[PDB]
RNA sequence: GGUCACGCACAGGGCAAACCAUUCGAAAGAGUGGGACGCAAAGCCUCCGGCCUAAACCAUUGCACUCCGGUAGGUAGCGGGGUUACCGAUGG
């Protein structure tokens, strides 16, 4: 079930792609080193985020420690990634 | 000569990329002035495709690692297509 990547859900879609990544990096980096943050604003990708960690353990902490956390007046919905491409 | 093509020139020369200044714009970008990388339609039109922007509105709770909702705006110097047009290689 666990994964290097965490699937953040229910995000404010009004945030600019640049700020969104930036803020997510500014909030999740305290859990572990981040490879890259995948954010896209297409109809299929809106309000969603993929945060890829070096270590699954750091992804595990980030999920458990910050599930529900209000972010741009909206509660984050963190769950594990189903499948993970890249490293 | 007219027309339909064509560009190896000729003559008048035309336009003006990047960058800078300034204006408008949420932005992409455009206007104007300076400036020239190039352009035989780099004149003009967003009909078809591509690409860029996403402030408002509409819709979307969506598992990606080609890239993508509508609506709107932009690019005609991204192609196609439409339309107009100067010169005329003893030119075809
Ligand atoms: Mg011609």
């Amino acid at each position: 079930r666990p994964n290097h990547t965490i699937y953040i859900n229910n995000l404010n879609e009004k945030i600019k792609k640049d700020e969104l990544k930036k803020s997510l990096h500014a909030i999740f980096s305290r859990f572990g080193q981040i490879l890259d943050i995948l954010v896209s604003r297409s109809l299929k990708m809106r309000g969603q985020a993929f945060v890829i960690f070096k270590e699954v353990s750091s992804a595990t902490n980030a999920l458990r420690s910050m599930q529900g956390f209000p972010f741009y007046d909206k509660p984050m919905r963190i769950q594990y990634a189903k499948t993970d491409s890249d490293i």
